[PDB]
This record gives C-alpha cells, structure tokens and sequence, in this order.
C-alpha cells in the first residue's frame, strides 16, 4: 500500500469562505480499486451582523441558520462516491471520529448535522440550527412565537430604551457558529476502476452559508422580534482535477 498526501486551500473573499482540502491517494494492491480520500476542512464565517436600520424603532439583523458542504462528481465520470463521514445525522454539542489516520473533530453548538441522501455522484452535509437559550430564558428556535414578544430568537431586551440596532444580542453571548463561524471536517471516499481508460477526474466542491433575517420593531410598548427564513444563500463552488495515475489533485 502507497499513500500519496496533499493539502490544497482558497479563500473566497466575497463570501468570507476558507476552503481546506487534504487528500489522500490510497493504492492497496489487493484492493479492487484505487481510493482517494478528500477532507473537508477549513471555515465558513458566520457574518451575524445588523444590516438595516430604519430609525429608532425597526432594525434587521442577518445571521447564519445553516451550513453546507457538498461534493459532486460530474455526470460522465467513473469515479464514484463510496463512503462519507459522518454516515449520519449529529446531535450532539461535538463530532469526533477515528478513520482507519484521521480523525475527525468539529464543534456545531445549537446547531445538529443533517447527511444529504448521498448517489454514487453527490454527498453533502447541512449544519443547521436547532434551538439556543437567550440569556436563560430559551430555547427560542426558528418557529418561536409569542403574541407580544413575537420571536425572541435574538431580542436582547423586551423593554430597554436604546435604539433598535443596539437590542440585538451579543454574538458572544450565542453560538460560536453564529459569528466565528463554522469549521467544517468531514470525509468522502472516492474509488475509481484502475483499468478505465480516462485516468482522470473532475470533482466540484460547494461551501454555503443560509442567513436568516430576523428583525427587531417597537410595538409601542415593547419590542417584538420577527425571522424570516432562508433569506440570503451564499455559494462557493469550486473544481479540483483528480490524477489517478500521478496521484494529484489541483486547483
């Protein structure tokens, strides 16, 4: 068995997206095919930032409801989608897991990891938020209603004085996810037919981030807070070559 290794990195400034692949080329001569294992790593930034403000009494605020990495071999290709990590959906604060030399570790607190229904061409993961507590008064999730409060999802105060734009609350004291972002690391097993004439292989890599508009308005006596859903979608794609025979994958 010969293992071929590689770290490949964009960042996409538009989208405020950093985008890591390590790769791994495993040849095992009893094995029927070549494999090659992508890692997907890097960070999609939150961006929970207050966008409008329409005098004292309306505010908006965008902030990141989901996260999604997907892989997608073009149709023509004969390489294949064999195996994905994590196989299935993540409730928990964490994700670790040990591959057979990885492991796997990412942090999506208020957040739950659903697994796209992988072909043999695509897989992909969405990162999408649960529910948070707001200063011990929660958990307040996406559907909160509340006939006077509306949706206290990110209402800092239901009484205070100040302004709008200034009753939003503190990234610090939210999800991680919501303003550092989103630290993606999962891994695709790809195999390919080692007697296939076209030795080569394209694949497309997609990082996205969903962004809600939750929005902050006077009721004449207190603040009432709205979301609505899926408001903004961020795209970044990007194609790698995949070499069997050199054992490369580039950019």
């Amino acid at each position: 068995t010969t293992v071929k290794t590689g770290d490949l990195v964009t960042y996409d400034k538009e989208n405020g997206m950093a985008k890591k692949v390590f790769y791994s080329f495993i040849d095992d001569k009893n094995h029927n095919k070549k494999l090659l294992v992508i890692r997907t790593k890097g960070t999609i930034a939150g961006q929970y930032r207050v966008y409008s403000e329409e005098g004292a009494n309306k505010s908006g605020l965008a902030w990141p409801s989901a996260f999604k990495v997907q892989l997608q071999l073009p149709d023509n290709e004969v390489a294949q989608i064999s195996d994905y990590y994590p196989r299935n959906s993540i409730d928990t604060k964490e994700y670790m897991s040990t591959l057979t030399g990885h492991t796997l570790k990412y942090v999506q607190p208020d957040f739950k990891t659903i697994l796209e229904s992988p072909t043999d061409k695509k897989v992909g993961w969405k990162v999408i938020f649960n529910n948070m507590v707001n200063q011990n008064w929660g958990p307040y999730d996406r559907d909160s209603w509340n006939p006077v409060y509306g949706n206290q999802l990110f209402m800092k105060t239901r009484n205070g004085s100040m302004k709008a734009a200034d009753n939003f609350l503190d990234p610090n004291k939210a999800s991680s996810l919501l303003s550092s972002g989103f630290s993606p690391d999962f891994a695709t097993v790809i195999t390919m037919d080692r007697k296939a004439s076209k030795q080569q292989t394209n694949i497309d890599v997609i990082y996205e981030r969903v962004r809600d508009d939750y929005q902050l308005h006077w009721t004449s006596t207190n603040w009432k807070g709205t979301n609505t859903k899926d408001k903004w979608t961020d795209r970044s794609s990007e194609r790698y070559k995949i070499d069997w025979e050199k054992e490369e994958m580039t950019n």
